This record gives structure tokens, sequence and C-alpha cells, in this order.
């Protein structure tokens, strides 16, 4: 299909000019939502009752309302290892990094 | 502006054609997310790591990953009462109905 998922995407810490700092991961698997947004849809699944609304007033005046947009339903955080000038290896989680599952909303 | 926002947006049951089970509301504002997610990104619109990054990474290679999309961070509940098929008259809270604010995820 291509409906509303999770799509992968591998990004390097060099697109954030980190690299020089950093010691692993070189990058990582950020992924990203994207695919088209109507019904079928699940209010308890990938989408929202306001999903479903939307998606409803959208279909019969595509004009004004558009219809909702893929975005991310679980994000996982990656952890980092990098150094500092002082040559302290630090270790920091970043929280939202990975898309994990993508929806409408 | 076209930058992401919330867009007010009242919605009659009756344009669904809904007000044949549901008794009250007559309609309400369920409102709807709608805009561009780009540098800059406001404060406001609580952007998680993952969009800052994928912002950065559509800048830099446009054909091939996306902007984030404009979605809501934050949505009410609404209660509805209605009739089934059976003709009993229920009170259900729906929630994720009404969009207060949006944001890039």
């Amino acid at each position: 299909k291509t409906a509303c998922r999770k799509h992968e995407l591998y990004v390097s810490f060099q697109d954030l000019g980190w690299q020089d700092w950093i010691i692993a991961p070189k990058g990582y698997a950020a992924n990203y939502c994207d695919g088209e947004c109507s019904f079928p849809l699940n209010a308890h699944m990938n989408a929202t009752n306001h999903a479903i609304v939307q998606t409803l007033v959208h279909l019969m005046n595509p004009e004004y309302v558009p219809k909702p947009c893929c975005a991310p339903t679980k994000l996982n955080a990656i952890s980092v290892l990098y150094f500092d000038d002082n040559s302290n290896v630090i270790l920091k989680k970043y929280r939202n990094m990975v898309v994990r599952a993508c929806g409408c909303h």
C-alpha cells in the first residue's frame, strides 16, 4: 500500500556537524513518516477520532480542509558516545530521535 | 502565516449526515492543523528532536526526504448524546476530537 507508514532513513551525524566529536555511532536510522491518510482509519490504531472527522470534512470540501497528515505515533531514543574538549568521554541519550511507528492525525 | 498552526473549523453533524443518531451537540469546534513545517520552528510547535533532524535532512535532499507534517500536539474530547440501533440513549465521551494546538512531529 501507499498509505501512511514508517519509511526507513539513515542519517549520518555529519549532517548535524557532530562527526568531529562523536565516537559512535557515526549515524543512525532516523526513518520518517509518509503516505496518504484516508479511509480505512482506526481510532484505536493508526488514527484519532479527529483524523476521521477531518478526512470526512475533507472529502466534501477538498478546497478548504486538507487530509490529516502522516506523523509519528512512536519515537525511540538513541544514545551517543562523544567527547568534549577536555577529552571527557560522555554518553548522552537523545529522546524522540527514531521513528518506530506512524499514523494519521 | 503559512507556518504550522491551528485553524478554526466548526463541524455540523448535519453536513456529515450524522444528524440522525447524534442528539447533542448539533456540532462543535473541531479545528485542524495546517501550515508548513520548517525553520524557524517556533517553540510553541513543540517540535521533537526527530522533526528538527528531518527538517534539516529535507533541506539537504528535498527530492528524497519530505518535511515533517503539521499535526495536533494537544486535543480535547467531547461528549455526545445519541440513539443507537436499538433506540437506546447513550452518552459517549469521544477523545481526540478537538484540536487545541498544532506542531511539527
